[PDB]
């Protein structure tokens, strides 16, 4: 632990660093690494005909220098030196050290250190570190423009709650058996999310898509639904009730749904729904609806403790059913709260398998999720909550 700054990536291979600079960085981006060839020493990787240069740094008696010149007492002073006194590469390219490439990989057991550092003001020091990580993603969202022609069709205009929140065509959920009396019948504002596990992120049902929604649940073999919104939030409707009252039977087109039993918790309510198709016998599936009804709209839940307990119940219910389809998650647009909960669940699965000493990367996981649905995780508050969720989960595993 020579420095605390995030431009120190620790153990990172030279070959691997050439990718992070070429993809997540611009001209003049730099980063320091642990030397793979010479233990104890370090490497300074700078991007610049986009090239990556590897400047090797020596560590003699805790003194740093690049082969020759004045020797520094700390590695952070060395970086500041060659930022105002640039070096010249052998290919005539001057190494302009403009912006650092802050790291995003963190050892799960060492997450508290990253949260405590992201809370410091990041350099002129107008916002915290969480803000800079969150804008690094919103900036890299431009290199993420896939086609969305199916969502923009005239036939599907009334099937989308928001005109500019549409599903990608290469991950869209395509409905097969539909109604020939419809210009288009295979479209629902939803996407399949894959890191074993897969999720379905969809919008809150409109009045004219309740029937389509259940045609997706039945088609996809889904047995668990996670609703993360109330029916109404401050006068505005965020999701029409697509399930029937308890002990009631409602028919949604070719589909049949019965609310057998409900279980109430302070943060959520569990509804046991039996889903069948009209006229077809022994097609009845039990769909579990977990309705989280204490999540504010653009805010975050009160404590990560209630969300993680809720989160674990979804996990156990999924594995208790044999060969259950993807888990259907939806808020109102299926973007902010939906992504936050999916992003958390993906990370917890990484921890369930590898343990507390694994490498987590929340931006890399969010960006990997955003390539499958537009702009998952909406606000910065939700972004900080993901860390606060993992940290609270790591702490519980460390006790006992």
């Amino acid at each position: 632990d020579p420095t605390s700054e995030r431009w120190f990536h620790g153990h990172l291979s030279g070959k691997e660093a050439e990718k992070l600079l070429t993809e997540k960085g611009k001209h003049g981006s730099f980063l320091v690494r642990e030397s793979q060839s010479h233990p104890g020493d370090f490497v300074l990787s700078v991007r610049t005909k986009s090239k990556v240069t590897h400047v090797m740094i020596r560590c003699q008696e805790l003194k740093y220098d690049v082969g020759g010149g004045e020797r520094f007492d700390s590695l952070t002073d060395l970086v500041e030196h060659y930022k105002k006194n640039p070096m010249v590469e052998t290919l005539g390219t001057v190494l302009q050290l403009k912006q650092p490439l802050n790291t995003t990989r963190i050892n799960a057991a060492e997450i508290e250190s990253r949260v405590r550092e992201l809370s410091k003001l990041a350099e002129d020091k107008v916002k915290q570190g969480f803000w800079e990580e969150f804008e690094t993603l919103q900036q890299q969202e431009c290199k993420l423009l896939y086609s969305r022609k199916e969502g923009q069709r005239q036939e599907n205009k009334n099937k989308n709650r928001y005109k500019n929140i549409l599903p990608f065509d290469h991950t869209r959920v395509v409905l097969h058996d539909g109604d020939p009396n419809e210009p288009v019948s295979d479209y629902i504002n939803a996407n399949i999310i894959m890191p074993k596990k897969s999720y379905i992120a969809t919008q809150g049902c409109l009045q004219n898509t309740v029937n389509d929604f259940w045609r997706m649940v039945f088609q996809e073999n889904s047995r668990v639904i996670v609703m993360t919104t109330k029916e109404v939030e401050r006068g505005k409707s965020k999701c029409v009730k697509y399930w029937p009252d308890e002990y009631a039977l409602k028919e949604y087109g070719v589909m049949r749904v019965r609310n057998v039993k409900e279980s109430a918790a302070h943060d959520y309510t569990l509804r046991e729904l039996k889903l069948s198709k009209v006229g077809q016998g022994n097609t009845e599936r039990t769909v579990w609806q977990y309705h989280f009804r204490t999540w504010p709209d653009h805010g975050v839940p009160s404590d990560p403790g209630g969300v993680l307990d809720f989160l674990e119940e979804v996990h156990h219910k999924q594995e208790s059913i044999m060969d259950a389809g993807p888990v259907v998650v939806h808020c109102s647009a299926g973007i902010g709260r939906t992504g936050t909960f999916i992003v958390i669940d993906i990370l917890i699965d990484i921890i369930r398998e590898k343990g507390v000493d694994c490498d987590i990367d929340v931006p890399k996981t969010i960006q990997m999720v955003r390539s499958q649905r537009s702009g998952m995780v909406q606000t910065e508050a939700q972004y900080r909550f993901i860390y606060m969720a993992v940290q609270h989960y790591i702490e519980t595993l460390q006790r006992r």
